[PDB]
């Protein structure tokens, strides 16, 4: 039996260590996105609700850690509190990443409305009021679902405790079933699979929408060759139909130009069909070449671009998410095993610590991620960090 200060010496020098990286880099993104107005939007603003949560890790769950880990003699209820407010910090993170992928749902599934229906006012008041429900959540053992009812007299006795004091210890206060079925399951794990499920129809949305402009881009090219080798009026005026109903489904100022010449230019040779003219509706179709090198293709590559960069926004959301979960699982089913297998050994005490130390990691890991995969935080991070 190693004196317990050895052990404790390295977990709470690796702690101090997490403590300060996660505020360092969690101040810059806020800093970043105080100083640059191209960072001033609705997603950032849950950014920066996350990074609070990170910096409060280190600020005040880091030390609140540090010491229930002594087993220091307290009364029960602040015991609590000191051991349940790290689940407001997580369960805030997990309302803010949550609306990240639903503003992010919103924005590539019906970008036509997304600026009228997602405000930054409205934002706000999201983030308040996921703050109330976090600690709502994370403080419910402060409401009366605790085990301050049945303290361990015997181990309070022995660390020489007073009178109504417990040894402040996680899970002697903190009732397990609190932490697998309300904390995990219901509070953890269903968000995250929802996070899953609206990751899911992101991208299958992008993939409709990226084809959809494709197969418009090649029903126009096709008919204009099913025009050119027609052999009556009958037959051009088909294919001008669909490219008519086409072309106002993908209109859905040199944009609208482009559009507005290619419509009306199919108007034109539409009419010399209907009046029996094949070769002289054939020369007029043959104009609209002019228009779809010009104008058409610019709007279907710049189209194309502006997917892709949603695509990869949303792929560097879900990087975030999925970091959350590889954190903080091991330490949610660990607890697993400590409530459903009573029969098993208890998980050894080195392995909870380095679970711990792993949660907290995830509170270092998000100004990495948006500095490597967001170019607007990168250089918004090299100018704050060169002229400071
Ligand atoms: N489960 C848990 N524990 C702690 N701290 C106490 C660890 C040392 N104990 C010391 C006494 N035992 C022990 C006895 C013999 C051998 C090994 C261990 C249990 C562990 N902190 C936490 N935090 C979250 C958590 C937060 C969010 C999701 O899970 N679970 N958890
Ligand atoms: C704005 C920030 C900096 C304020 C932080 C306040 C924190 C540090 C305070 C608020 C409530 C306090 C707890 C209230 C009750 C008890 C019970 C006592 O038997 C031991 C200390 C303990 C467990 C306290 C520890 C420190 C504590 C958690
Ligand atoms: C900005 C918002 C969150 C205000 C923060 C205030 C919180 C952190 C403070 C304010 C008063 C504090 C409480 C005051 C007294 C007690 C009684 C003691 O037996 C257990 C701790 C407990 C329950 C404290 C826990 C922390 C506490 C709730
Ligand atoms: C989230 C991803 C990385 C999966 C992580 C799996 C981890 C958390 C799993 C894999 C194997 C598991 C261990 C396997 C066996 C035992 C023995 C039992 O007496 C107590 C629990 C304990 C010690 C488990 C704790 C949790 C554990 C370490
Ligand atoms: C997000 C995905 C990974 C789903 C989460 C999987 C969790 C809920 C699963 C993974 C492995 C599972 C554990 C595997 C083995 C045992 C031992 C058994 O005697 C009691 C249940 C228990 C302890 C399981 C409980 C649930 C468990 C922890
Ligand atoms: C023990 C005491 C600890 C105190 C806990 C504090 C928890 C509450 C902290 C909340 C941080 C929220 C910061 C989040 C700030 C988000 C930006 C914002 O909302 O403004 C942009 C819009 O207004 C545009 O109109
Ligand atoms: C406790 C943790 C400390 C957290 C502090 C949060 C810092 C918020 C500073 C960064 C938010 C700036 C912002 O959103 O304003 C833009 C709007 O004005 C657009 O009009
Ligand atoms: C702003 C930051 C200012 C915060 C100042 C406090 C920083 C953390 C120090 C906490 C130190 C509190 C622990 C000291 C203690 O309990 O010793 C006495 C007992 O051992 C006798 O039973
Ligand atoms: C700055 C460093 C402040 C940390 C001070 C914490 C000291 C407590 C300690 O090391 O003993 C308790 C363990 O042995 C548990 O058994
Ligand atoms: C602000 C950041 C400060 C964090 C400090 C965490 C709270 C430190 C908790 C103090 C421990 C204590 O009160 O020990 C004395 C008891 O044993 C009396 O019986
Ligand atoms: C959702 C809205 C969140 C706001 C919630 C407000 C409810 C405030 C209730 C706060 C009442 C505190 C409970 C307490 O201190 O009693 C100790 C128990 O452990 C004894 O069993
Ligand atoms: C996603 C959410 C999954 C929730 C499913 C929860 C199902 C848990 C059922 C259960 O544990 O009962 C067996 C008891 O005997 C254990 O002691
Ligand atoms: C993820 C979605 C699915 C969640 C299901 C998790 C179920 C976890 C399985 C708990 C059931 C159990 O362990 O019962 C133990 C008793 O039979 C006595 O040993
Ligand atoms: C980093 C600074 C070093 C902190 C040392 C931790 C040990 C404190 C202790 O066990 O009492
Ligand atoms: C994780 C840590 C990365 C920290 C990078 C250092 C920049 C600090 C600048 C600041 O905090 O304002
Ligand atoms: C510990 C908590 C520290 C939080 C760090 C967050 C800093 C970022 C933004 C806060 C607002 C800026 C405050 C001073 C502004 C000065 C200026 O605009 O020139
Ligand atoms: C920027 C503000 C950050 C606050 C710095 C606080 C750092 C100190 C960390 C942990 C303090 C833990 C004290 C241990 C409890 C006493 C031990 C015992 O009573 O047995
Ligand atoms: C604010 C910056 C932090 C200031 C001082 C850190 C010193 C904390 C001392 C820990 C006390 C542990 C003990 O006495 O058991
Ligand atoms: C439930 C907890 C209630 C919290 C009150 C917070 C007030 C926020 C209202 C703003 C609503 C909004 O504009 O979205
Ligand atoms: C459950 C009662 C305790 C509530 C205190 C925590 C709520 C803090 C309020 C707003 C968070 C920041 C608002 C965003 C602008
Ligand atoms: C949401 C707010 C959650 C918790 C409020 C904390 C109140 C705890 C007081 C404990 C005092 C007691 O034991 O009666
Ligand atoms: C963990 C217990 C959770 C508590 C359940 C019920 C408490 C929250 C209820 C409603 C939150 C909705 C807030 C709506 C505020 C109105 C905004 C407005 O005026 O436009
Ligand atoms: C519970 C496990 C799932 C957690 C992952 C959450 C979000 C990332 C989504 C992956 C994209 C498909
Ligand atoms: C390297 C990171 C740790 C890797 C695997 C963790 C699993 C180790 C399990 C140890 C057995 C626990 C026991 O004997 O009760
Ligand atoms: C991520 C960083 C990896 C480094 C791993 C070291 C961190 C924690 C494992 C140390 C085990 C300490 C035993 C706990 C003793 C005690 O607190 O009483
Ligand atoms: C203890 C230190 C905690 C470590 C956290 C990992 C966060 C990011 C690590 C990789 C940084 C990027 C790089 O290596 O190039
Ligand atoms: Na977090």
């Amino acid at each position: 039996g190693a004196p317990p200060i050895m052990g404790s010496s390295v977990y709470i020098t690796v702690e101090l260590a997490i403590a300060v990286l996660a505020i360092l880099g969690n101040v810059l993104v806020c800093w970043a996105v105080w100083l640059n107005s191209n960072l001033q939007n609705v997603t950032n603003y849950f950014v920066v609700s996350l990074a609070a949560a990170d910096i409060l890790v280190g600020v005040l769950a880091i030390p609140f850690a540090i010491t229930i880990s002594t087993g220091f003699c307290a009364a029960c209820h602040g015991c609590l509190f000191i051991a349940c407010f790290v689940l407001v910090l997580a369960q805030s993170s997990i309302f803010s990443l949550l609306a990240i992928a639903i503003d992010r749902y919103i924005a590539i599934a019906i970008p036509l409305r997304y600026n009228g229906l997602v405000t930054g006012t409205r934002a706000a008041g999201i983030i308040a009021i996921c703050w109330v429900l976090s600690f709502a959540i994370g403080l419910t053992p402060m409401l009366g679902w605790n085990n301050c009812g049945q303290p361990k007299e015997g181990k309070a006795h022995s660390q020489g405790c007073g009178e109504g004091q417990v040894a402040c210890l996680f899970e002697d206060v903190v009732p397990m079933n609190y932490m697998v079925y309300f904390n995990f399951f219901a509070c953890v794990l269903v968000p995250l699979l929802l996070m899953l499920g609206v990751y899911l129809r992101i991208f299958a949305a992008a993939r409709r929408q990226l084809a959809d402009l494709e197969d418009n881009w090649e029903t126009l090219n096709d008919n204009l060759k099913v025009i050119e080798k027609a052999d009556n009026a009958a037959q051009v005026k088909d294919a001008l139909t669909k490219m008519r109903a086409a072309a106002l489904d993908a209109q859905k100022k040199d944009f609208r130009h482009g559009f507005d010449i290619l419509v009306g230019q199919i108007d034109d040779a539409l009419k010399l069909a209907n009046e029996g003219k094949v070769k002289e509706a054939q020369a007029a179709a043959e104009q609209l070449k002019t228009t779809r090198n010009a104008y058409i293709q610019k709007y279907l590559e710049r189209a194309r671009s502006t997917l892709q960069k949603e695509v990869h926004a949303a792929k560097s959301a879900a990087i975030i998410a999925g970091l959350f979960a590889l954190c903080w699982l091991p330490l949610h089913i660990i607890n697993c095993f400590t409530f459903f297998c009573p029969d098993c050994s208890h998980a050894p005490l080195w392995l909870m610590y380095l679970a711990i130390v792993l949660a907290h990691t995830n509170s270092v890991v998000n100004p990495f991620i948006y500095a490597y995969r967001i170019r607007e935080f990168r250089q918004t991070f090299r100018k704050i960090i060169r002229s400071h």
